[PDB]
DNA sequence: CCGACCCGCATCAGC
DNA sequence: GCTGATGCGA
DNA sequence: GTCGG
């Protein structure tokens, strides 16, 4: 029920996870997920299938297991993915971070189905899925917005002590000021560091975060990207925090506030302003905006030293992190 | 009718 | 050993 | 799965 409509909404998003991680689908999935996205957004009780699909994705196929869910209280083919042995074991195994539908799919080939086989087998998981598998419970719990701001404290102290004129920004859900997170998404930039051009400048953020006992393990990193591991201090004698997930971008500085701006989202946002972009004989993605000729031959990046410039350049008049809902 | 639907890093396949 | 594909994660 | 060239 939720806001009218959660049933659905918890239906589409099962059979979502169902041709992700079993059928191996992708866009399948992306499809239920935004009918999902559109019909929570709804504010009536849906009361036929043949009214959602007036709504911009939902066909004829959501629209005919909706009118099934209100018929009955139930999809059938729900119901037997539910039971199928197999099915329920790859979704679950995708749960394990690292652990994606095709090393699901020959766990559980092999027998390997439950997070004791896996803890049984760890000379068969690769370094991410075994520091997926130790923080598996952790790491499906959200992060309230209080720790959040911890967390970026200490990111931004740790970033300024390595160098003054390093740039991090927090993005994602919680730079709009969303009141839980499910990671944190670190964006860190240096002026010596641009597209056209001083080495370790990840690395150098990367460990000092390390020192102090904040980023406890490592997933993947490279020279401009580091996913891992991090938590915040205990109280000496409180309970400990769960550990989370944290990415860090290092971007060249020509290009910061492009990603910034991308990774503050919101996705509607996003597609928003960059159709609006369109309109305006603009092209933005992740890293620049650039000018359309009068054939659509996209020209040289425009300069950026803010979110604003952005903005400016398609004549929109600035809009607060918080208020980019969409 | 039928193709679109948006890359960094770890690890495998193959050479 | 290397190059390119694949899986994975957001 | 849904949309649209
Ligand atoms: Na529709
Ligand atoms: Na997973
Ligand atoms: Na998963």
């Amino acid at each position: 029920q939720e806001t009218l409509n959660g049933g659905i909404t918890d239906m589409l998003t099962e059979l979502a996870n169902f041709e992700k991680n079993v059928s191996q689908a992708i866009h399948k999935y992306n499809a239920y997920r935004k009918a999902a996205s559109v019909i929570a957004k709804y504010p009536h009780k849906i009361k036929s299938g043949a009214e959602a699909k007036k709504l911009p994705g939902v066909g004829t196929k959501i629209a005919e297991k909706i009118d099934e869910f209100l018929a009955t209280g139930k999809l059938r083919k729900l119901e037997k993915i539910r039971q199928d042995d197999t099915s329920s074991s790859i979704n679950f195994l995708t749960r394990v971070s690292g652990i994606g539908p095709s090393a699901a799919r020959k766990f559980v080939d092999e027998g390997i189905k439950t997070l004791e086989d896996l803890r049984k087998n760890e000379d068969k998981l690769n370094h991410h899925q075994r520091i997926g598998l130790k923080y598996f419970g952790d790491f499906e719990k959200r992060i309230p917005r209080e720790e959040m701001l911890q967390m970026q404290d200490i990111v931004l102290n740790e970033v300024k002590k390595v160098d003054s004129e390093y740039i991090a920004t927090v993005c994602g859900s919680f730079r709009r000021g969303a009141e839980s997170s499910g990671d944190m998404d670190v964006l860190l930039t240096h002026p010596s560091f641009t597209s056209e051009s001083q080495p370790k400048l990840l690395h150098q953020v990367v460990e000092q975060l390390q020192k102090v006992h904040f980023i406890t393990d490592t997933l993947s990193k490279g020279e401009t990207k580091f996913m891992g591991v991090c938590q915040l201090p205990s109280k000496n004698d409180e309970k400990e925090y769960p550990h989370r997930r944290i990415d860090i971008r290092l971007i060249p500085k020509d290009q910061y506030y492009c990603g910034v701006l991308y990774f503050t989202g919101s996705d509607i946002f996003n597609k928003n302003m960059r159709a609006h972009a369109l309109e305006k004989g603009f092209t933005i993605n992740e890293y620049t905006i650039r000018p359309l000729g009068v054939t659509g031959v996209a020209g040289e990046p425009l300069p950026v030293d803010s979110e604003k410039d952005i903005f400016d350049y398609i004549q929109w008049k600035y809009r607060e992190p918080k208020d980019r809902s969409e």
